[PDB]
RNA sequence: AAGUGUUUAAGGGCGCAUGGUGGAUGCCUUGGCACUGGGAGCCGAUGAAGGACGUAGGAGGCUGCGAUAAGCCUCGGGG
């Protein structure tokens, strides 16, 4: 739900606020699973790849490329 | 009266006609084998070769991947 583009123009701060959302979000989810009340499970997938982003841009900063 | 003489198939054999079992034969192939012309001839403490355990919305194997886990970013191809 969120590009590498948009990613890039939030501060350091602003990223890390994400990760800690997307990771309750996550949580959320696999706790609605287990309970068999989650229709939309592609929300797991795309949610993790969110997470998996906002990593990579921070490391991408830190090792100077960006 | 004396004499001649067919007439059983419990089961078996042989032939034929119809089947079963079995997977030979013919015709094949996603796999092999032997080589030819090139490439590259090393990988590893910046943790290798090879593995364990995990990883997708649903059990397991093979494949891919590593808690960012059948994937993340960028540059090109493609349609
Ligand atoms: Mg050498
Ligand atoms: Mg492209």
């Amino acid at each position: 739900g969120t590009t590498p583009g948009e990613l890039r123009e939030l501060t350091d701060d602003e990223l890390k606020d994400k990760l800690r959302e997307s990771k309750e979000e996550l949580f959320n989810l696999r706790f609605q699973m287990a309970t068999g009340q989650l229709s939309n499970n592609r929300r797991l997938r795309t949610v993790r790849q969110e997470i998996a982003r906002v990593y990579t841009v921070l490391r991408e900063r830190e090792l100077g490329l960006a």
